[PDB]
């Protein structure tokens, strides 16, 4: 039984992204959130209902990923150095979920709160979502997988990391570059600076498996990710319409969604298949 | 389907091992071994023989708790906060490990220590021991686990912190306690302050799983836990053997074996079954 030896390449980009995770590391007690109470007020109630809505989805996202995208797809790997780095990925996920607490407490009474998660537990499109992805990852619950399931586990991991996070960072990204939440604007960019690298991450490790698969595999697993991009989209396209169409921002947030699902594909090595808003690249600065 | 909720407590637990787990967070980059190069050439062939051995048996058992003792522990529970700490649990797992390779780096040539690696991958005692815990682990691998299979799984994770892990901690911390090797030795000792919490919390969530079984199962259980406890008490003693012979150590290090046996099973709930620390170890800890 093999132990991983770090003096032994097993490839070439696992001790880079090791070393970059423990160099982005962060906890949620490094920035207070506070001073983000004099412009949360300022918003209207439609805009405040819109942010908790987003940060309570984001928060389901990261428990998903961590608690069942990252454990279930680095059991099956091989690559000991590279099962290493989605283990810390993993653990990072739930930094970022135990971070939208933190904001929590700063923004709504414990009442309120309470509702958003009972909101976020009863949602149909947050379900339809969130069970479309963790089915790819659930298909590893067995002693032996096939690579075209490890591979789809993967391309659905990029896909959230990549992709589905987006309609939710659209909003405080959106406020923080316009001066407002601030606080809980730096949070979001550190999370988004490790999605970022996750999504990295693990569309390499997808290419790897990809080019071990026959061209049949090949074939069949690329009309899958196609087909589960625009199912993806559809259901993010509802999602954007139901939160965002009482403050007037859905047509903004739907491009910004685009844009990451290219980027996603690309993490992938595949094509665009779209064709950012100023505001939310003054809040990523 | 359900997002993590800090503002409602899951357990009374959880939360303050998320914070102790936290407020351990360390890396290999902190503890510069290399001054230990000093005294590793004072120890005989046999000594840095057995060091590198025990050394690469840490690494897989490490390699295996966090790959899929701690990954598939988690997939299966329910609650949410508890899950969020193994997973950070989990990661940690593999800094120790990586933390072994930085001792290696220091004290052994390329060659010497991919005989090491080749070593363990073909060693017949790590192999039956490991594969004991991991079965545990690998019986998981379904969509739906009953709360017997979960805490078996729990017990082989206690098994592995804080008992498995002992027969290979000896020796850095009795080096240690000698004045030997003491930068690794700091290193040893910061995974051992992160394993003694593992276990702990792990056999927190064991107990709670065991209370919840039915009489029936819960018979099962501890008669499958006390015979998995002696299983593996049988291969650790062949292992001490088999490495400690050499450098005239077996019964000091069996010793510590049953000491922390004894943790573990304290660990979840039960009570000891084997009859001090070595003063030299005690030394090694501090
Ligand atoms: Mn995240
Ligand atoms: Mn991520
Ligand atoms: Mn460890
Ligand atoms: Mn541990």
């Amino acid at each position: 039984m093999r132990a991983v030896n770090w003096n032994k390449k097993e490839d070439d980009f696992s001790l880079m992204f090791w070393k970059q995770n423990i160099a982005q590391f962060w906890t949620e007690e490094e920035i207070a959130v506070s001073s983000d109470k004099n412009t949360w007020v300022q918003l209207s109630k439609e805009e405040q209902i819109a942010y908790k809505r987003v940060l309570g989805g984001l928060t389901l996202l990261d428990t998903k990923q961590g608690g069942e995208g990252m454990p279930l797809v680095l059991v099956h790997l091989e690559n000991l150095q590279a099962k290493s780095v989605l283990a810390f990925m993993g653990a990072m996920e739930e930094v970022h979920a135990k971070s939208y607490s933190h904001i929590f407490t700063t923004l709504a009474t414990e009442e309120e709160i309470d509702e958003i998660f009972d909101w976020v537990d009863t949602h149909p499109l947050l379900e339809k979502k969130a069970g479309i992805i963790t089915s790819y990852y659930r298909r590893l619950l067995k002693p032996e997988v096939t690579k075209k399931e490890l591979y789809m586990a993967m391309v659905a991991s990029v896909f959230l990391e990549s992709y589905l996070f987006y309609s939710g960072f659209f909003y405080p990204l959106y406020l923080a570059g316009q001066g407002k939440l601030t606080a809980s604007g730096e949070i979001i960019n550190l999370i988004i600076r490790d999605e970022s690298i996750h999504g990295v991450f693990v569309g390499i490790l997808a290419q790897q498996i990809f080019a071990e698969l026959s061209a049949e595999d090949q074939q069949e697993v690329q009309k899958e990710t196609q087909e589960l991009l625009m199912e993806l989209y559809e259901i993010e396209m509802a999602y954007t319409e139901e939160i965002y169409t009482s403050i007037g921002l859905v047509e903004d947030v739907n491009r910004f969604v685009r844009y990451n699902a290219n980027k996603g594909l690309m993490n992938l090595g595949l094509e665009p298949k779209f064709e950012i808003n100023p505001i939310v690249l003054n809040g990523l600065r």
